[PDB]
DNA sequence: ATTATGACGCT
DNA sequence: AGCGTCATG
């Protein structure tokens, strides 16, 4: 009844950058614009790989993780764009720095948490008590919410999409009750609002478009986020939970599209998230463990505590180069070397790092996997970062993996290695 | 021979 | 600390 907490304290927005890398390359390159076009990594092996499609690319079936020459057989007239290779391997530069860009902007309104290169979670309950106050008690205008969804909306007792969309707008703005500051739904819709001018402005200055949850908490505001792309947000209400939920495939929420929700569905004999709120809070617990279990149980019924981390930078800064197949590196030369390459990269990166961000990195993380290992790292081990030199981090990064090769002569190396990493973590303020 | 990242949990 | 899981531009 009345102690039963709701999970409504929060006003909670998650923006994700609409096919970011693309958008980098069409700003770049004016004739990619409005086109079926994605950015690939690499070239010779199968035309290279892509890693990110436009949404007139996706309309032809067009997707990541796709070799660029199977893509041109469902898309003949695809445009590519060719990630940066620099010192042998692909070089993301342009895309970090097109990000920093974004989170600058997106800093202004409000703390936001970097959760990738092209997303952010933003905490919006006090900017969203900043413009009530301001509102005094003045209505929300659908004109402020010019790009907004109500999800579930409209309902009840037109053809086209827009219709649709201004209908669902409506609905839900009457049933508003505009004089209570304290009502979560005012609450969401002025936080639409604010996200409003945020994608504006993020568009004006940047060129960038992006689409954009608004709902109580993390978990819903991506699940929002994804509702209505591209280029469009989405307010997702508590009261809009049950219905959403009663059709929604576990693996959608984040965190459970991999192993924990594939069991979920098998030890529950369940397929949507609505399906877990018949189970008790101690049920979770025990098949899915006291973190899981609690956070099932709130989740199910629209409530996640998770803050929004004022954090804006990433914590690792991270080099990784695979040696599929043949390219496996199988002596110890071409190991150093590439080492050194991926070390090169890396003291640029902490260089700038550095002067941009006061703040230095301590530790290095030295990673590899070698060929036939199933798991994606074979070996991980740390060792002391107190010098940014590329030769010294190599050479240090050689010393802790080197007694992983197994050939008797020195020269070779085996077995050979399919992936080098290199990260620096633990970073202190100077 | 989907690749290059990045965050976080477990023990 | 080192390993595994989840996300996925
Ligand atoms: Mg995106
Ligand atoms: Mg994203
Ligand atoms: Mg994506």
């Amino acid at each position: 009844g009345p102690h039963m907490a709701t999970g409504q304290d929060r006003v909670v927005a998650l923006v994700d950058m609409d096919c970011f890398f693309v958008q980098v390359e069409q700003r770049q390159n004016p004739h990619l614009r409005n086109k079926p076009c994605a950015v690939v990594q690499y070239k010779s092996w199968k035309g290279g790989g892509i890693i990110a499609v436009s949404y007139e690319a996706r309309a032809f079936g067009v997707t990541r993780s796709m070799w660029a020459d199977d893509a041109k057989k469902l898309c003949p007239d695809l445009l590519l764009a060719q990630v940066r290779e620099s010192r042998g391997k692909a070089n993301l530069t342009k895309y970090r720095e097109a990000s920093v860009e974004v989170m600058e902007i997106m800093s202004r309104f409000a703390v936001i948490e970097r959760a990738s290169i092209d997303e952010a979670y933003v905490d919006l309950t006090s900017a969203v008590q900043e413009r009530l106050q301001k509102l005094q008690g003045q209505p929300i205008s659908a004109d402020l919410l010019p790009s907004t969804y109500i999800e579930g909306l409209p309902q009840g007792p037109t053809v086209q999409k827009e219709g649709m969309r201004k209908q669902g707008l409506f609905q839900w703005l009457d049933s508003l009750q505009i004089d209570n500051l304290t009502s979560p739904d005012l609450q969401l819709t002025v936080g639409a609002v604010i996200v409003e001018e945020m994608r504006a402005a993020i568009e004006r200055e940047t060129g960038f478009q992006c689409s954009a949850g608004i709902s109580h908490n993390k978990v819903l505001a991506k699940l929002a986020c994804g509702l209505n792309k591209p280029n469009r947000q989405t307010l997702v209400s508590h009261g809009s939970v049950p219905q959403l939920f009663s059709q929604m495939p576990i693996r959608k929420i984040r965190s459970l599209g991999g192993k924990l929700g594939a069991s979920v569905i098998e030890i529950l004999g369940i397929e949507y998230m609505g399906e877990l709120t018949q189970f008790t809070e101690s049920q979770l617990q025990s098949h899915f463990g006291e973190k899981n279990g609690s956070w099932l149980y709130a989740m199910c019924r629209g409530i996640e505590h998770d803050p929004v981390k004022p954090r804006q930078l990433p914590k690792t800064i991270g080099c990784s180069k695979n040696f599929p197949g043949k390219t496996a590196l199988a002596t110890r030369e071409q190991v150093q070397w590439w080492l050194l390459q991926l070390a090169q990269e890396l003291e640029e990166r902490l260089t700038k790092d550095r002067n941009d961000n006061d703040r230095v990195a301590t530790q290095l993380v030295v990673s590899i996997r070698v060929q036939g290992d199933k798991r994606l790292s074979s070996l991980r081990r740390c060792c002391a970062l107190t010098r940014y030199d590329a030769h010294k981090m190599s050479h240090d990064a050689f010393t802790v993996i080197k007694n992983c090769n197994t050939s008797g002569i020195q020269t070779e190396w085996s077995p050979p290695l399919t992936m080098l990493f290199l990260c620096a973590t633990k970073f202190s303020a100077s």
